[PDB]
């Protein structure tokens, strides 16, 4: 038994499934769900959730599930887009780590041992407690779990000024399909390389993430501010925010969330400056007055602060809290990259057809900055220089709702459909921690399309990696060549 073998190894954390409604392993599968599309009744469910307190725990639990017959699933934050961290076709055990959520800073060195359990909130949470001078670059959402995030790049208000979060990786602690516990130096330079964006759940398994803690004024400069306008106004603001976005300093991030309803549109600007209010708004003045800022809308504060507020929550105090609900609403989503300027009428068309659908909102990134100086393969995030903007779409409903899901969907779609000509093409660019499930998927059971793996992954892994895909599939077969590490999107090893 699976069980007896856990227990031998002194690992005691664990929970067979149980038909019980409200019994501890519907708790816990459910606890780490982040998008309810995926918590209904006829959705795959685990056999046993296993939960291990230390990286030792996370080896023997890896070398007692490969003595049977079991689907391996990682969950850190539950974040997935398509839920691929605790659902599988095949049957299979649920590798919970929300117990390895320890974060340790070392103030002498500036870096800081991150265990893959630990949110993005809890560790902004923990540098902030630990210095005013420091900060780190990942994403927005303080509920994004960092084994996730990490693995697959990690963008956000300071990638124009640092990368992404897997672009200040120095080390990092892989547990391989042996239970082998793995450093840089013994996994090796290829391996060390893929799994800074290389996608997650197809490595092996991270157990903690060294990382290069990054400078940071004791104050910066935010705002948060919601344009309420109309379509004619929204469509100029948004046209010429793109240029703006791109261009301006390492120093300035310039974001948007938008959507509409009828003739009311909202464009919700969310502004970062590394400094102080003064050059803040001397440089909006000067590049986008069309804005309206006033004084009274930039706001200097601390990093730890700034996540925060730029994320809505109530106090620095929420991001230590993993478990507080950010978004409680079911919800699927697409990303586009651009390579050339977005028409006005681009914009006026997106607008229109949110103003349709109150449900749906844009979110609005410019790179530029510090991502086009880093080389496209300087990790398999490959989207640097000549990536103008990324553009997400989202609809998003409540349980209240549900009745209204094909419609949201489908409105959805004919989005992504409207934009095709104007965004990135031959091949339309994607993003790995964006993970779309409509671009195909692999059944690794199926014998026939498992001999043509490497042409069929293409389709998505060109899209998300483009020319790092060689190396990817390289490094897959070195560290996990019988592909204990699989989903319908992993890298495939070779035969
Ligand atoms: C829900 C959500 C997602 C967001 C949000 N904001 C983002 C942002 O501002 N910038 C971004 O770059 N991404 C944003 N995303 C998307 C997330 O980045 C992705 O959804 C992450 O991949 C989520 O990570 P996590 O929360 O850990 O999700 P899981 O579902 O647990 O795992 C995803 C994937 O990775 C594998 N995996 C997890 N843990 C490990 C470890 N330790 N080792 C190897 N592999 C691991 C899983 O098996 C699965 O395959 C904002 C919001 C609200
Ligand atoms: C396996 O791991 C789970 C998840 O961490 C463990 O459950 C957790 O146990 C801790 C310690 O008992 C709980 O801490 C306390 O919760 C109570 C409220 O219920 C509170 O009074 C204390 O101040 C503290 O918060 C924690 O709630 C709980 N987490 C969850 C989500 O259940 C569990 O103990 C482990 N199981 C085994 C067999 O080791
Ligand atoms: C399920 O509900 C949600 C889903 C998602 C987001 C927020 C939600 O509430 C965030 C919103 C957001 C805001 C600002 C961003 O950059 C500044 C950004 O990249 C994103 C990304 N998305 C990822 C999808
Ligand atoms: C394998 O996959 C192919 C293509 O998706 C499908 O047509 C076929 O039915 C599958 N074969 C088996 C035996 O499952
Ligand atoms: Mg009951």
């Amino acid at each position: 038994d699976l069980l007896s073998c856990l227990t031998f190894n002194g690992v005691r954390n664990h929970t067979v499934f149980s038909a019980d409604s409200d019994s501890d392993f519907n708790r816990f599968l459910h606890l780490s769900i982040q998008n309810p599309l995926f918590q209904n009744s006829l959705i795959s469910k685990p056999s046993a959730i296993i939960l291990p307190g230390s990286k030792e725990e996370l080896s023997n639990t890896i070398r007692c599930i490969r003595k049977g017959s079991w689907t391996i699933r990682l969950r850190s934050g539950g974040h997935s887009y398509e839920g691929l961290s605790y659902t599988s076709d095949t049957p299979f055990i649920l590798i919970d780590l929300m117990n390895l959520n320890r974060v340790s800073i070392d103030l002498e060195s500036e870096t800081a041992w991150v265990e893959s359990g630990s949110t993005l909130g809890e560790l902004y949470y923990a540098i902030t407690e630990s210095s005013s001078k420091l900060g780190f670059t990942a994403g927005w959402c303080p509920t994004v779990g960092t084994g996730g995030h990490i693995s697959g790049g990690g963008f956000g208000m300071m990638s124009r000024k640092y990368g992404l979060a897997a672009d200040n990786v120095v080390d990092a602690i892989l547990i391989d399909a042996n239970g082998a516990i793995l450093d840089r130096q013994a996994m090796g330079e290829d391996v060390f390389w893929a799994i800074r964006g290389g996608g997650g759940g197809v490595w092996g398994a991270i157990y903690a993430w060294k990382i290069k803690l990054l400078p940071v004024p004791e104050k910066v400069t935010v705002f948060r501010v919601t344009k309420n306008v109309a379509i004619d106004e929204a469509t100029s603001l948004l046209h010429k925010w793109q240029f703006v976005a791109e261009e301006l300093e390492e120093d300035f991030t310039l974001s948007v969330l938008g959507g509409a309803d009828e003739k009311q549109v909202w464009l919700t600007m969310l502004g970062f400056h590394f400094g102080l209010k003064t050059v803040a708004k001397s440089t909006f003045d000067l590049l986008f007055p069309e804005l309206g800022l006033v004084e009274e809308d930039y706001l200097e504060m601390s990093w730890g602060e700034s996540f925060a507020y730029l994320a809505g929550l109530e106090t620095v105090s929420q991001l230590n809290n993993r478990f507080l609900k950010f978004d409680e609403r079911a919800f699927k989503t697409k990303v586009d990259l651009t390579k050339e300027p977005l028409p006005s009428k681009a914009f006026y068309g997106l607008l229109e057809r949110l103003s349709k659908e109150p449900n749906g909102f844009i979110a609005l990134n410019g790179f530029g900055g510090q991502m086009s100086k880093i080389s496209s393969d300087f990790t398999p995030f490959p989207h640097r220089s000549g990536t103008r903007l990324m553009v997400e779409y989202i609809v998003a409903w409540n349980q209240s709702e549900q009745k209204k899901k094909t419609e949201f969907l489908d409105w959805l779609e004919k989005v992504y459909e409207f934009m095709k000509p104007f965004v990135s093409k031959n091949p339309r660019l994607g993003y790995v921690n964006h993970i779309d499930l409509d671009l195909g998927g692999i059944d690794w059971g199926n014998k026939t399309v498992v001999n043509n793996a490497i042409e069929i992954s293409r389709s998505w892994g060109e899209s998300y990696f483009l020319s790092n895909y060689e190396r990817l599939i390289r490094a897959k077969t070195l560290i996990d060549p019988n592909n204990v590490f699989n989903h319908p999107q992993s890298i495939p090893p070779m035969a």
